[PDB]
């Protein structure tokens, strides 16, 4: 196909014309070495004055140091252009996949999606520059061995391109008739292999009816039939070869015969026949690799469509209306329902919920009724299907996504810590505005100063993976510190795991309670300590909220909240 | 190696000592053609003597016809010994896999067991004659090319055996140093790829925290390292080939330089330097192919152990030699427990069942476990764990296995039919004693005569697979016919048909009712009609005989027989 990949290659056009000037000389330095068999065999060995054997070693090494220097220059000027186009393309893939809908990463997976910037992204330059040092290198040793063949003796070298195709079609139509004959009788052997299978199945009938010496005298007759049939498809294959060498041997019985009549011989000497025939066997390695130049350019440039689909997919919906400085209000769900893209059954049906100002709510769908699903919608990770969610008395879809997610922080047990310093992972993405003094204040407020003080360099230790490898308990307290520093009004505390690792858990529990003073909170509760203190507990009954009320109004009525209370016990 | 396969080949020492006489002659025809280079390049392709090109083309034809005739005789005389030592192993394999316990056939191998007759029995004579063609052909091809190289010139052919290991060890130790550097530099790419991986995972954290530019200004540094550490791996691999080519070209330079010194060291004639310098080129294929001889003789004699394990295994327990002619008695189960091999959970605990003379029993329990297992034990398809099964006043172990299994007939919907004319399929394994008139009478009594007459030749049409073929009802009726003809005085109906095809089910039911006059019946029950008309009914579930009684006496007590009607109704 024709592709729009060239504009990325076009700036790096200085390495694609030095790997073609210093790569033709790698093919014109091999065609110039086969030509040294003429002065060697003709007038270097036969006669006396052995000066063409002291002159020649300096020329076979001189054409092998020039074949090395011209092969390391054609592999550094094609790996500098095949390494700067698989770098300005991987950057584009990791500048568009960081802005797609969250629903895309699921249904794809992190591992498989990393195979489109590491494996099927160098295949666009490992099988498109590998089909350019094969049509320029092995397409220049064919125009080098054709003007070396004709230069020496056009009489013998023009007979070798009139018998070359005639021999090459008599080898194919002879090798083809023994390929449908060895395939015709191949299916005949399938009618006896199955005939053996139709007697191993009825083993229980072989025994019960007393027939054991009768079923064995039938495998003395159907095993003797796939031997003779197996001995016929090897006699049709061992006749396939001797008579494509005899057809090619008659080719080397007319060239020798042809070069004995006076006009078409002249004097072809001892050289000028080991250079015209040795050139004709070195000419057949380029010709069996110049055929696979569109079967390799369609295997590299066909992998430039599986990643140009990703590069041209739809990004997130950025329908923005207004900038929200601070969400000094309440978040209201009003008859909202949606399903995950990928599943068919509805996940959460029509729901009406409200998060008042300066208050907190709880969601206990612990059986697995999508209680975690009311955390993605407020952040617009997954877009709603029907209904409306209003923040500060206005729909979420109005605001810009940049200014909406700014007013939200997801504190949870699973937090991805970047491979950076702890002074950055505490103030990630806004290290410019916030000073180092405030970062210490945030950490001390979170009561996470103990772990950071234990670090070697304090507020500069590499904290992410391939670093100091903090444990799971310490990761959470950094998230509290991170959320506290930015002062995001909304709060969607996960608290999924109710650990009992005291001291560490006491600090986490004490630290979390400090965060929930202002800053309207949603808690997807698994720990019963913080369920009862909430202003208004709510429970997700499958797809819709059914039971709503404080801790005691919902317990006097049985419903399922009370049973959920007994499930905890 | 164990090589106890040799006794099966010892009778065939007539192809193996012709494929070594007509193969040394094939190897000594690729050596007598390279010796046609010295007369050509020396004594008639560079002189007025235009006669060596007149008798030579016909000598190439007369040596390539000889090569073909000596290569086809060495492929027909070793495909005849590779055929009669595999055909005589696929008669001991299918002469021992037809008398072993049924449990071996059930699930340990169902369709893969034919790979031991078709694939792993041909992979023993296809990689043990391919490691003898490649050690007598290409082990004489390096004696021919070692004597031709020494005869033409012993001074230049001894500076190619003393000067070749120097080159080989140098190439190997130069390649090892660039192979363990390209592997030390390979792990840095992994350590960078994982660093790139550890930012694709936290996409939700990349979005919610607002940092979309830090993550793309960090990939500009993580991917700018990938190209610099990737092109290093190319620069450290494109230096290997240019150096190990120069090391090999230096040997060529030194060999040519050696011939310069005429102080009794070299006197060649320009054809001796093409017969000696081309044999060395043609002496490396038969040295690369001779290394992979013990890598093929153990890939074709280790797969011969998979056959010798299946062979020489434990056949069925033939203990006991008591003789029984006709079981004119009753089968009396008494406190028998049995479990399938390959599992530990009891499939059938202690049962006590009775099969009196001239009586029938229905083993209902249609839930799908326990009832089916109370038919294999009578025929000793599976041995019993504990307890005793008593037939005609004595245990089954005492009687000979041949004399027991002939006393029972398994009539079932799923019946195997052999690939023979209907004449044997009705009288299988006893076509001698039983006459054709008796077969016709049995077919008439079974009311299968309508279909058999509908066949072209009557009682001579191939009735199994790859033949006339039949519907399930006709197969069942043929099973009834052969059961009637054999006149075995025990009967075990499966009767899992549940068919409702009128005019076929009518005949099947009539024939079955005619069959159950004599021949005490153990009728597995799915259709209620046979359950009604019977002597005694027994219910088994999980090996628990729970309800025993007649159709009416067992209904007033609910239990499960009252529920059995509720299953249908
Ligand atoms: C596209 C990108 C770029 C690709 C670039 C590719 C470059 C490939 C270059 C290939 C070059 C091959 C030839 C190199 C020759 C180098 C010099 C050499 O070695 O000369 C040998 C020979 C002289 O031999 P000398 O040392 O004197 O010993 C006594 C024998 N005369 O020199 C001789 O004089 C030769 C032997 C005598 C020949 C006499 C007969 C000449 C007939 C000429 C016919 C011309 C063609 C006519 C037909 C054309 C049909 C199309
Ligand atoms: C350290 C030891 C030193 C020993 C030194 C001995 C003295 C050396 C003296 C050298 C003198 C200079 C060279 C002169 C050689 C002249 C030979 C000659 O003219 O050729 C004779 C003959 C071929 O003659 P042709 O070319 O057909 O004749 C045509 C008409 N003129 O020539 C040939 O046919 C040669 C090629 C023979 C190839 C034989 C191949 C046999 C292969 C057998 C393989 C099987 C063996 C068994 C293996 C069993 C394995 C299990």
């Amino acid at each position: 196909t024709f592709r729009r990949l060239w504009p990325t290659i076009a700036p790096f056009k200085a390495g694609l014309i030095v790997a073609g000037v210093a790569l033709i000389l790698n093919a014109a330095s091999d065609t110039f070495m086969l030509s040294l068999l003429k002065p060697l065999l003709d007038d270097g060995f036969g006669k006396t004055d052995r000066s063409v054997l002291v002159w020649m070693p300096l020329v076979v090494i001189g054409l092998m140091i020039l074949r090395g220097i011209t092969s390391y220059v054609s592999s550094y000027c094609i790996s500098w252009v095949s390494g700067k186009v698989v770098m300005t393309m991987r950057r584009r893939l990791f500048g568009h996949m960081m802005g797609m809908p969250v629903s895309f990463f699921d249904k794809q997976s992190t591992g498989t999606l990393l195979s489109r910037i590491t494996y099927d992204s160098e295949q666009v330059a490992s099988s498109s520059s590998g089909a350019l040092i094969t049509v320029v290198r092995e397409g220049a040793s064919i125009i080098g061995l054709f003007i070396m063949m004709f230069y020496y003796s056009w009489q013998l070298s023009i007979i070798l391109i009139v018998l070359a195709p005639i021999v090459s079609i008599a080898i194919r139509v002879v090798s083809k008739r023994f390929r449908n004959i060895s395939k015709n009788m191949q299916n005949t052997m399938g009618q006896v292999t199955t005939s053996a299978e139709q007697m191993l199945k009825g083993h229980k009938e072989v025994l019960i009816f007393g027939g054991q010496e009768v079923e064995t005298k039938r495998f003395d007759k159907v095993s003797n039939r796939m031997r003779l049939q197996g001995m016929k498809m090897v006699s049709a294959s061992s006749i396939s070869d001797p008579i494509i060498q005899l057809i090619a041997s008659l080719a080397l019985a007319f060239v020798l015969y042809a070069a004995s009549f006076p006009s078409v011989m002249d004097s072809l000497t001892a050289g000028t026949i080991t250079v015209v025939f040795s050139s004709m066997i070195a000419l057949m390695r380029p010709l069996k690799s110049l055929t696979n130049v569109n079967a390799q350019f369609q295997r590299g440039m066909a992998a430039c469509q599986t990643l140009f689909t990703i590069l041209d997919s739809e990004q997130e919906k950025d329908e923005g209306k207004r900038v929200i400085e601070r969400a000094t209000g309440d978040v209201e769900f009003r008859n909202v329902t949606f399903t995950y893209p990928g599943r068919d059954v509805p996940a959460l049906r029509n729901i009406n919920l409200k998060i008042p100002a300066g208050k907190t709510v709880a969601l206990v769908g612990r059986s697995g009724s999508g209680k975690s699903t009311i955390a993605s919608l407020i952040t617009r990770f997954y877009d709603i299907d029907e209904g409306e969610i209003l923040m500060d008395g206005h729909d979420l879809r109005e605001y810009t996504l940049a200014s909406l997610r700014n007013q939200v922080a997801l504190v949870s047990q699973n937090v991805h810590l970047f491979n950076d310093t702890v002074a950055n992972n505490i103030a990630y993405a806004r290290t410019e505005q916030y000073s180092r003094e405030q970062i210490e204040e945030a950490a001390r407020m979170a009561y996470a100063m103990d772990f950071i003080n234990k670090m070697d360099n304090g507020l500069d230790t590499v904290i992410g993976e391939n670093g100091v490898l903090l444990s799971g308990g310490q990761r959470q307290r950094i998230a509290i510190a991170r959320a506290l520093l930015r002062d995001s009004p909304i709060l969607i505390l996960d608290e999924a795991t109710s650990a009992l690792d005291t001291e560490s858990e006491r600090a986490i529990q004490a630290a979390l309670d400090e965060l929930q003073k202002n800053r309207t909170s949603l808690v997807i509760a698994h720990r019963l300590s913080t369920i009862e203190k909430a202003d208004e507990i709510v429970v997700v009954e499958d797809g819709v909220i059914v039971e709503r009320g404080t801790h005691n109004d919902l317990l006097e009525h049985r419903g399922v909240y009370a049973q959920l209370h007994k499930m905890q016990f």
